[PDB]
């Protein structure tokens, strides 16, 4: 069977729901038994998000293969069970970098290297590479139609549609249908103008996804159909919803997947969304409520912790608990003290880099440990927990990471090459990215929760637990719950004299889904519920 | 000095606030002592709105000279004291009608008559004729930039800017800056795309009026300025406000009138908005509250009663009464009965044509009269009041208008040329439009409200009170309060055994302003307040 | 079966060949046995070209039914045998006139009359009415894609394509592919930009007709196809040719009619272009050469005499005579005298209105008569011939038309209602338009040329031969060769003491075709050939 492509574009505005819409449509098609995948084409010049600030861009998502990618690939993995890799995300930067290397080498044989065909050919080659061996490939085009930055992507997919044929390619265009308070009407005019802009680049949209703060009524959908060369049944209402997990159902009920399967001549059973119906049911019917403090250094942009916030929500679903997530600036713990950590049923310290706000997180880890408040530490969260214990239990004064204080006496966290003891004595690829097997210690809390001896979780860090100083911290009562590799690096630590204290080096939020949840976050939210009840 | 033009255009959507923004800016310039006028260019093909139904594009406004115009001219008269005429409003229909007339009789001397220059020349001639010897002329262009229907208007004003020069012409462009709930940000992208659309038509905007449901922050305004070749100070925030009377102050506070006066080299004093501050103060400081029911056949589109709704609010300002306007379908009175007129402090029956919903209005007038509930009838409102009194007091069974039942025994309302008595005996440009003198009767409510023997009000009707059946209705207790012309046509009637029952042929709502109010509406709202307390 | 539409548009420039391309394609489809018609949509505001001067947009063509139309309908009748009528040509003026008429009398029932749907509906109705029960209807859109004036036509045909469906609608778009002298290459960039402009209006072209001063090579056609979403085989080369009669063959050789018949599912035999091959053969194989002078007042724009120039060429085909047409200003005859009529084998004085250049034509008719030079006078050409003979043979000094000198003693030409003799004595819809029967006199040139007692030819004139002064001119030797109607109006005159002197009221050029020729023009060109040899 020929691979089919759905090119997903956005008009009028960004922040429109392109990624969620693509992920939601992919979920419907996977629920019909189809082999589906999604890829994100980002128009920014960064070769990849590896170097990009969480505050500016949102979280850096990590795939099994260790690619640093757009957070949209997080949405993809939470909506479909196809595993994402490097091939599922690429930037304008990547494309120009590759073409420039081929040019400077001499691969183009003295030819003038042009946006067309050289840049467009490089785009098409990466789309085909990502799409090969799937029934349906959804290709999310970042940016807004009419902007300079996405034109090469739009010209590339236009060429692909002609080459491959309209029997195996569809253009799905999102637009904004805004509400005007004064007249009490939703407005199709931006959709009319956006479709003309998309046509002016050479693309006739097949499907229009109308985003609005309410349902787009039949009169407005008919008006959009009339002006845009699109049949009325291919003009789809996608209103603002209180849960994105409802969107697969909303799109199915408007026959979007029927329309797509008809165009692609795919004979497949009706979409079974029973698992999504269960997720929606669980979320709408919590029995208890908990407040969980997320104490970090990037709270000014919540999307910095997209996968963590979702993983906590998924913890709620499995326990039938409504999780109130309180984003707390760790620098406010440094300034105003531990007073701002009161009325929390649990505390989570997520990932981060740089010393700014870290002392606040160390204080937070101490507060949670001493007051028996459920604690989950992720990467930096497990560093500050180890530092807390080293300082305040093992009596290793001013214990720190070499990242923050390079020449500290007790570098409990440091690079493998930097490993030294308190006397400066030493033993006789630094960045860990992507999936790695971790061995769980018998009788550990995590061994019970994961219900297995070994687990596969994803890393994004280079600063490790210093094995030379570990024995002293272990003797002071701290437990090693997980290890990995030949160098037996510490992956998980637990404080046993505590209802629920777990900290891990890996990013468990990256394997959490609404349908399958996550053993660690489910345990954490349960502990939060049990704590809330005891008060 | 040379006449200055401000061309006001709208992008992204209609219902944007072009009329209110133009009127509000004109109010600031008038408060600086400038001779200012406004005109509306409507892209619809109707020669004028005389033929258009109210539920289509709102009320048909009537000027002193009897022109049937866009309701925007109502906004203009409520914001500036410059009186509107036929030359302050014209349509595409009017332009093509005039050019086709000239062409068919041979005025173009065998020339090919073209959109340019013949249609655009006709537009420029009407703009100049309406612009006269004013200091500043605001020219509001109907429709949305990028649509087919407004392109001749836009090409015309582009040519005017070049001819007159940019020292005496400004382009003021309104755009939508919508709020995205999920991201919590207002979006400048529609403004960016709309300005490029306006530029592609040959117009560089000088001023951007950014419409949003909240203030457009400095960052967003600075971004708009960066992409649109517009100075940051010429990017103006116009949020949704609870009162349009506040808009002159909000525009002044951002220096819009300073920018305009600087560009036009107009040395005039700072705007004194004391009159608007007073209107706002009155509105914000009511003493009591009333619920006035408006019972009509066009309530599905409130803009059908734009001037009447505003006139009732002005009535409130003058009494410090907060008027809750309840729009009631007259057909619901026919179905569900008088029960839906309960809990009303007053009843207004406004203008209308056709028999649909009229019997409900006659029932409504009966209820108001019999239960001593304050009543104001405008045009059709007076007809139904005369029919009510004819049927139920003067014992003229099945009394009606010839408009509704042509061959009724008692045509109490009819064309002057249809006037007959109950036996079919007779006496011996029916359409009355615009300002006409009315003589008031010595001992009437209206004589003491207007405090003058004669008044000037505006008509839009052909169906008159039948003088042949009047004397019998007068004997039954109905009072004629106002008459006009050689044919002594009945203009105002009153039911004297009632706290406040007045009904007029003319449209008093067209001469009501927020600053000067209206004697009749002030009296009506006062009567409503007295009934409210009395109960 | 369902009627099929080919919408013919032009990009980049006007004067592109839309009319000739449409007519040429229609000739191929007719040669496949298809029932085919063509209509012209003109974006000018003139209700019809009746009022337009010839020097503006060329000759006013007249159909059988007396419609005054664009000269394109002349191209249509010269290429297909389907007779044109009023419904094969309409203007923006006609559309707005009709919609304004309907609106003012209340046919739209209080609706806001808009470009869409009211103007576009009116366009679609006239296209369908003209399209009738034909197999294929070619719809030529005047103006250039991207201009304001054609946007309603383009929106209308876009809606038709959607409604009727793409199985019965094709978009054929003409573009300019200009030659750059310095680089020696033809440029596809204007085609690329024009197609994007057409797409931005909502129309994807199916066929691209590439106009150039030479063949568009495979590389350029392949490039156009790549950027325009058009199959390579649907990119057609239409070079500048020495004969428009070759165009049907050139389009057929590139498979254009095959592509169209495949898209429309039309099973019809291969086009037999034998009739066109014969015309081309005749044209390429002349035996002798003649110089015919055309003496008129509109020679500044040759298209003023489009049909007359073509009719003379058709006269050449039928005699195997190469006709060198010399355009001579009749005002130059007034200034420089008869000297500029030297070296002419024949003289044609065509139609015209107004006195400017008429005396030069009268002098021209005198020269042709006195020096036995073959003469054909059409309409004004006959008037000046009658005036010439009246003045210089019948001794009616200062004899003239009432059009030129209203109060002349001998008004030999005048309106029927102005008919008076030399003493001022009298007898007892003046505008004659379209096909009218003419009775020919037994012993006349025309009776033996037409070989019938009656003929049908087309009129466009109000000024008639004065029957009151005719008898005196007949006595002086002038022969009446043709008459018509109850008023026995003079249609044809001959000077019998002359090798070939004929002049007619009607426009015989409007019934001349390259395939069937015309008996009068064939005779005229033969007489020219005989004079050439005789000299
Ligand atoms: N139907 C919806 N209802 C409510 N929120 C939604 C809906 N669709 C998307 N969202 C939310 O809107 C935000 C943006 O969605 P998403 O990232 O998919 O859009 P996008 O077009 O890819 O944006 P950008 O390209 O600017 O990153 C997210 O917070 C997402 O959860
Ligand atoms: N700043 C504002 N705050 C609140 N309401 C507003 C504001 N400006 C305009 N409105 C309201 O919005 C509606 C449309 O205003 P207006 O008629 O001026 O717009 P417009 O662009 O001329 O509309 P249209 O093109 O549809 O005729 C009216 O109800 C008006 O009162
Ligand atoms: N292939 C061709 N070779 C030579 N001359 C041509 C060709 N096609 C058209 N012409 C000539 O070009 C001129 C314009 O042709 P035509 O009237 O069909 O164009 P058009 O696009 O309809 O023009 P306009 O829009 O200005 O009315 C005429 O003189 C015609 O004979
Ligand atoms: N390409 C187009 C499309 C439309 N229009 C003209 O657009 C006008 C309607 O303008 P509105 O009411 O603001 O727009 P709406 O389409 O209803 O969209 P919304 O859903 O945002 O309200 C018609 O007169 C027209 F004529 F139809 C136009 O001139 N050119
Ligand atoms: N003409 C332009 C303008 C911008 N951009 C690109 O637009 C991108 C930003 O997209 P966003 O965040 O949706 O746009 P915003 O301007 O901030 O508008 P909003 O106020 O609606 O959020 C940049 O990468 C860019 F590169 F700047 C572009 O490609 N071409
Ligand atoms: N939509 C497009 C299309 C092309 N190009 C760029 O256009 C460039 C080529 O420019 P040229 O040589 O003038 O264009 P040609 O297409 O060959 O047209 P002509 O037949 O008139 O010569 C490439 O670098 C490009 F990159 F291909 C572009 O930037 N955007
Ligand atoms: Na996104
Ligand atoms: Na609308
Ligand atoms: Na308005
Ligand atoms: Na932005
Ligand atoms: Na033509
Ligand atoms: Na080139």
């Amino acid at each position: 069977m020929t691979t089919n492509y759905i090119f997903v574009t956005g008009g009028v505005v960004s922040s429109l729901g392109k990624g969620i819409a693509a992920a939601s449509l992919a979920a419907i098609l996977e629920a019909r038994g189809l082999n589906v995948t999604i890829m994100k084409l980002d128009p920014y010049i960064n070769v990849d998000p590896g170097t990009m600030s969480p505050i500016q861009h949102g979280e850096v998502f990590v795939t099994e293969d260790g690619a640093e990618t757009d957070l949209d690939l997080g949405h993809y993995e939470r909506f479909i069970r196809t595993k994402m890799s490097r091939r599922n995300n690429f930037t304008t930067g990547r494309i120009y970098s590759d073409v420039l290397r081929k040019e400077r080498r001499g691969d183009y044989l003295g030819a003038t290297v042009q946006v067309i065909p050289h840049i467009t050919n490089a785009i098409k080659e990466r789309v085909l590479e990502g799409g090969e061996g799937h029934d349906v490939v959804l290709v999310e085009i970042g940016g807004t139609v009419g902007d300079i930055e996405s034109l090469p992507f739009l010209e590339a997919i236009r060429q692909m549609a002609v080459e491959i044929g309209r029997e195996h390619t569809l253009f799905m265009h999102l637009t904004l249908v805004p509400y005007m308070a004064a007249s009490g009407e939703v407005k199709t005019k931006p959709t009319q103008h956006s479709v003309k802009e998309l046509l002016s680049i050479g693309i006739q949209p097949d499907i229009l996804i109308c985003r609005s703060d309410r349902a787009v009524p039949a009169n407005e959908r008919a008006k959009i159909a009339l002006f845009c060369n699109v049949p009325e049944k291919a003009v789809i209402s996608l209103k603002d919803v209180d849960s994105i997990y409802k969107i697969p159902g909303l799109l199915k009920s408007q026959g979007l997947d029927d329309y797509i399967c008809k165009r692609f001549s795919l004979n497949c059973p009706e979409a079974n969304l029973s698992e999504w119906e269960q997720v929606i049911f669980e979320e709408a019917n919590p029995v208890s409520e908990v407040t969980i403090g997320m104490v970090g250094k990037y709270i000014e942009l919540p999307d910095a912790y997209k996968s963590v916030i979702e993983a906590l929500k998924h913890g709620g679903l499995k326990n039938r608990v409504s999780v109130n997530i309180k984003l707390i600036d760790s620098q406010d713990v440094e300034t105003r003290g531990v007073e701002i950590l009161k009325g929390l049923d649990a505390i989570l310290v997520p990932g981060g880099f740089g010393y700014r706000g870290v002392e606040g997180m160390i204080t937070t880890a101490r507060f949670a440990r001493e007051n028996n408040i459920p604690y989950l530490g992720i990467c930096l969260g497990m560093q500050v927990a180890l530092i807390d214990y080293a300082r305040h239990v093992a009596n290793m004064e001013n214990a720190n990471s070499t990242e923050f204080v390079p020449d500290c006496k007790y570098p409990v966290v440091a690079l493998i090459t930097e490993w030294r003891d308190e006397n400066g004595n030493v033993e006789v690829g630094t960045m860990r990215l992507g999936a790695q097997q971790c061995q769980l210690v018998d009788d550990s809390l995590v061994r019970q929760l994961y219900n297995a001896p070994t687990i596969v979780e994803r890393h994004r860090h280079r600063y490790e637990v210093n094995n030379m100083l570990l024995k002293q911290i272990e003797d002071a009562g701290l437990r090693v719950a997980g290890r990995s590799g030949d160098d037996q690096l510490v992956e998980i630590i637990e404080v046993p004299n505590h209802p629920w204290f777990v900290a891990c080096q890996f990013h468990p939020e990256f394997t959490s889904t609404p349908r399958d949840g996550h053993p660690l976050f489910a345990g954490f939210v349960k502990a939060a519920s049990e704590f809330q009840k005891r008060q």
